[PDB]
């Protein structure tokens, strides 16, 4: 499947999940990383999207 991916802020550890989005900022569940506008930042420390690393997750 086109699995939904997890991305971890390299500065504070916050994790964005494509499956959940970030509704408080208008980012719908299912929003893929490349489709998030660049005005968005880590909600917990302000780091830019470029400061995230994709997380490898196990099969489910
Ligand atoms: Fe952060
Ligand atoms: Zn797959
Ligand atoms: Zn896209
Ligand atoms: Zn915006
Ligand atoms: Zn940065």
């Amino acid at each position: 499947m086109n699995d939904y991916k997890l991305f971890r802020c390299i500065q504070c550890g916050f994790e964005y999940d494509e499956a959940l989005g970030w509704p408080e900022d208008g980012i719908a569940a299912g929003t893929r990383w490349d489709d998030i506008p660049d005005d968005w930042s880590c909600p917990d420390c302000g780091a830019a999207k470029s400061d995230f690393e994709m997380v490898e997750v196990a099969r489910s």
